[PDB]
């Protein structure tokens, strides 16, 4: 029993964190095999940030202009290249702590663990989700650039996010490990704003199933709904549309609890209308959307209470 | 910006997790130097658990009855002894991954990171607090016994909790690393209940300071109060008493935000008597009490390990 916002154990990722310095700028890098990956804005001065010409700035750099530090050991840079918004520094030593890994680009609604780092040193681990507006609600300060997001399903680490910037609303933007930004963002200090955010409906449904598995049913009702009537209602509460894909994905949780997806959809509709009336669901007074169907299956028991 | 329930990086602890098997029972162990620490109930069958005489059960065991597995390597048990509710298995190999460590007994209200393990393999990391009723609200399934709680102080891991059991309410009970239970619990299959819980007042105040640092000030008011007046209010809402020690500990957060601790108490008093009125604080509709004053400072300043 219990249901917590659970992050993956960070040890496999901690062994890859390094500190990258280019002139006056210092940030974090990810050292896998003989390559160190970091945000390309490490080559920028504060006077460059508005409209940087990265190719022009990079062509003026040599290998020895990049200082890479792993613990208290200096790594020797023997090559450098740019792939989209990520800089790849070839080093003379393969990381002995390199775990089995993959680079994956995730979709909105997907969750991951973030290992927040400063000066190549991990300071904390937390779980978060890729918001529908392609931002993440992280906890990041100046110097956290280069911190990564990952999932560790089985023994392989799937890297899905590298931190690049904070937007004026306090939310964060970054790229996949191939340097492609999530969302309509750019690595420039120009005016950029996150689009209107929405609640991840399939994730709220998954979390309602997690509550049934753990013994709670106060929110269920005798009603059902069509998929379209649910979306007509939920979108009036800024909820993302629920697709047939989402309904199919919730199939196993539906079979485990005995509650059809569209019946859980009717329960959600009622919750949005009534609020909780002083009650909580899994220790929360809000509807939680940062647990996917896959997270619920991984954390909860296979036997309903 | 941002504020997350953040756990310490788990890597130093992951390198210590092993699987302990005694007959039919399998659980987790903590391997530090040449000793493996695990719950002493590993020697119990389902019949023994009803009324166990642990010394009598232990005297029957030999070193070879205990199977200890570190990754895919079998460790050789060369001795065994009991300290309170923890079993100590002496092994022929010192753990090469043993970090700098201490065993500390924490007090209610203090927080720690939990590395949830199954079969000696870490599956997740989450942050939680020692509740005033000495239980923890964890996320644990069968096989999680032996999972540990810890904090990191500079480069030293302070082990403070080892998981033993789940109570009927779904909350958890365990011991320090010297086998002393937190709370009025015993290690046996018998009816036990968590006492009435209370809210950790100094922690709610710390979290209100965190919200102010993050630009959430709607709950601030022009009022102040006294320790006597506020403690009457706290007693009424099942809040733990606030002492002069708590006020002193909140001193730095008070100086950083410009809000005197009893100024923040008058905000908390108004929140208790009147609610949030449809508003949230740091994305929560409840008053959060699982962040200590030190956690707020550490996360708002980026301390690394
Ligand atoms: C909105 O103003 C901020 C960010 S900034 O310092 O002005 N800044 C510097 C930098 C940036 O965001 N860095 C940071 C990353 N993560 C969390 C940060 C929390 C505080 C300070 C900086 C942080 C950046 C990088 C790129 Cl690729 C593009 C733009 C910027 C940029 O705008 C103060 C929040
Ligand atoms: C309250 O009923 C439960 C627990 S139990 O299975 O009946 N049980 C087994 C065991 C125990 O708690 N184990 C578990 C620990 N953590 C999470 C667990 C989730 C499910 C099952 C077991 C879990 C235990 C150990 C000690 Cl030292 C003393 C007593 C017990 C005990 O009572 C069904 C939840
Ligand atoms: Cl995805």
């Amino acid at each position: 029993s219990g249901f917590r916002k659970m992050a993956f154990p960070s040890g496999k990722v901690e062994g890859c964190m390094v500190q990258v310095t280019c002139g006056t700028t210092t940030l974090n890098g990810l050292w896998l095999d003989d390559v160190v990956y970091c945000p390309r804005h490490v080559i920028c001065t504060s006077e460059d940030m508005l409209n940087p010409n990265y190719e022009d700035l990079l062509i003026r750099k040599s290998n020895h202009n990049f200082l890479v530090q792993a613990g208290n050991v200096q790594l020797r840079v023997i090559g450098h290249s740019m792939q989209n918004c990520v800089l790849k520094l070839k080093v003379d030593t393969a990381n002995p702590k390199t775990p089995k890994y993959k680079f994956v680009r995730i979709q909105p609604g997907q969750t991951f663990s973030v290992l927040a780092c400063y000066n190549g040193s991990p300071s904390g681990v937390y779980q978060c989700a890729m918001r529908p507006n392609f931002t993440i609600k992280g906890s990041f300060l100046n110097g956290s650039c280069g911190s990564v997001g990952f999932n560790i399903d089985y023994d392989c680490v799937s890297f899905c996010y590298m931190h690049h910037m904070e937007l004026p609303t306090g939310v964060h933007a970054g790229t996949d490990l191939e340097g492609n930004f999530y969302g309509p963002f750019v690595d420039r200090q120009t005016a950029q704003a996150a689009g209107t955010d929405t609640t991840i409906t399939v994730n709220v449904l998954a979390w309602l199933y997690a509550a049934v598995i753990n013994g709670d049913r106060w929110f269920l009702n005798r009603f059902t709904t069509t998929l379209n009537d649910f979306n007509l209602v939920a979108m009036k509460y800024n909820y993302e549309p629920l697709t047939q894909d989402h309904v199919d994905i919730l199939g196993p949780l539906s079979a485990q609890t005995g509650i059809a997806v569209l019946d859980m959809c009717a329960s959600l509709k009622e919750l949005l209308q009534n609020g909780m009336n002083g009650r909580t669901i899994l220790g929360s007074a809000l509807l939680e959307d940062e647990f996917t169907p896959f997270d619920v299956v991984r954390q909860c028991s296979g036997v309903t209470f």
